[PDB]
């Protein structure tokens, strides 16, 4: 089988505002970005994204898709089961939260299936308990037989949710030639042999097609050119730039990714400052001797380091302070990363 | 792996009296019955269900299963899916139907669980679109986490299940049970057998929902070796007892035979014979009458000249040839002993014997 094109969305939420924070999405999409790179999927990682936010991200994947194109759909986070709907929680979500409050992944589903896609996959990695305060009564809208649907759900219906489970299994298998479902169904095998027993993964398929993550991508299309760019444009890091100041020292900044919204600012002789205020960069944050304690999953082995994980965020330029200790000199860095495509237009 | 016995339950609901009649519940329910038989299965395949029942049925065969049986559900019939849950239509159902009158098969699962079964299959042959009238969602207790469970689904989800020929699912999945391969293997192929189908593109399409996480196939033998087990032993070798061929001698030198057989475990062909016409006379038929009425039989789709007249499976090749035939589905329904009439006319000079051939089929447990 060949596919029209590989484009994945990855959303891991942890830093919830009126509910519990999470730790595994970090690993997670960080481990699940780069095997999905390997099959030469067009991968969109997101961290942290508010309802706002997920919705301008869902929009933006779905431009990316077409007839025949296979299409992912991974999140780690809060998440609910309602009369058969899987709902996803925003960091930004108030306790009590209601449907219009999260993502329905049906409702995205529908969208994918308006774009003919060769391929629609779930991994679902999220709890599948039913929200009591959600009085919603699905419209039901009966969805097309494109018998291409395959969901990939970390649990079983009304139970419970270093790599969370299901991602563990998930690693080790993902990387095989074989279709999607019978690759699922060996990863629930892989669970069910494990002792450390209570957690099951469940798989939803009508897929009628031997698809998997693995095939090959057809010839390039002769639109598909306005796709293509929008995509160039995803992933642009800014380049290393030296400072000089008037006593004679220079500074190396330098620019890594960790994932589309996500940034390391590392400086080599000397701090980074008045970062713009919707990025919400707190300085007690910024200017760590080591990677680990700004929050990123990148190690020492991957001077000072300023983490920015909020890049969708960024409305214009990314322009800041570069003082040393008195002398201050503004940089400006373009729309770094994801920040490049106006999603906030959606 | 290892089943500690392998049980189904196969239902086939057509003839309603209250909503459209359907047709390939027949032939899948006896071509499964067929199949499963050949996988060492126990099966009870029964045809045209009412909600007492159908009910009944279902509550029994959750019994069937301890720890590690097989147990698979196969239904044909009327259904909807209403909110996430599935629902069968009993042949009695009103116009309109809601699920007090329907069984839910989100129900069914919980009560599977809670006898500790080695795998759990369903097989749902029929539509899943919504019931308008429906006014009320069931909301059921956390699904139990027995990792066990196998749903194959005719079609999607919103979506209709469409057709002696075979309905679409079983035409597909009949060319595939026997296979030595995990369940979910199995299903996913069958599904995949189903897209390469011209009719089917854009319209049916098989729906599968596991939770299976274990190497589990419909071809794992038996093992296990128990008192309760031989119960159910005991109490399924009663359940397919069909009466001996019997001779009857008449007054006038006339022997006829009269012949059972077994269709499904509550439906029983009988057809009568002439075996003996003594050359004096040239003209004789011989017809069955006065049945008990807890059967509910249609004089005319009895006493027919050939078997598939009587609604059944079987077609004339399928059984002894040159005779006449009476087609007795309801055996569920039957509480005393089946007693009727045979009548003889003869150039019209007339004649009768009542014969009595004891609870046939699923009729001799008592439910
Ligand atoms: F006919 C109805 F009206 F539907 C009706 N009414 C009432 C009950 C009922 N029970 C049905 C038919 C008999 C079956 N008994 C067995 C026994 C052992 C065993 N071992 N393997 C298998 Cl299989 N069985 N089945 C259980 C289901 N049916």
């Amino acid at each position: 089988m060949l596919a029209k094109d590989k484009v994945a969305l990855l959303i891991g939420n942890m830093n919830y505002r009126e509910h519990p924070k999470l730790k595994a999405p970090l690993v997670d999409v960080y481990e699940l970005t780069n095997l999905l790179r390997q099959l030469d999927f067009k991968v969109v990682s997101l961290l942290d994204l508010t309802e706002y936010e997920m919705r301008n991200a869902v929009d933006e994947f779905l431009l990316l898709l077409d007839k025949g194109v296979y299409g992912l759909l991974y999140y780690a986070g809060h998440g609910y089961e309602n009369f058969g709907n899987s709902f996803m929680v925003p960091v930004d979500a108030p306790n009590p939260y209601r449907s219009e409050n999260c993502l329905c992944v049906q409702n995205i589903l529908k969208l994918m299936q308006e774009k003919e896609t060769g391929l629609n996959v779930f991994l679902l990695d999220m709890c599948r308990k039913r929200n009591d305060y959600d009085d919603t009564i699905p419209i039901l809208d009966a969805l097309k037989v494109t018998a291409n649907i395959v969901f990939g759900y970390a649990t079983c219906q009304g139970a419970e949710a270093a790599n969370g489970i299901f991602m563990k299994f998930l690693k080790d298998r993902l990387l095989e030639d074989k279709k999607i479902t019978v690759l699922l169904d060996e990863v629930a095998e892989d669970m069910g042999k494990c002792h450390l027993g209570k957690q099951a993964l469940e798989i939803r398929s009508s897929l009628s097609e031997k698809r998997a993550l693995t095939d090959p991508i057809q010839g390039t299309e002769y639109e598909s050119l306005v796709r293509n760019l929008q995509w160039a444009k995803a992933h642009e890091l800014p380049e290393s730039m030296c400072l000089k100041f008037k006593c004679g020292v220079q500074i190396q900044l330098g620019f890594a990714a960790e994932f589309s919204n996500v940034m390391i600012i590392y400086t080599k002789i000397a701090y980074v400052t008045d970062f713009p205020l919707d990025l919400d960069i707190d300085p007690k944050d910024a200017n760590k001797g080591t990677p680990e304690e700004t929050g990123s999953y990148l190690v020492s082995k991957d001077c000072l380091y300023t983490r920015l994980s909020s890049l969708q965020k960024l409305k214009e330029e990314l322009v800041f302070t570069v003082c040393l200790s008195e002398d201050k000199q503004e940089v400006n860095v373009g729309k770094p990363l994801i920040a490049k495509l106006d999603m906030h237009r959606h």
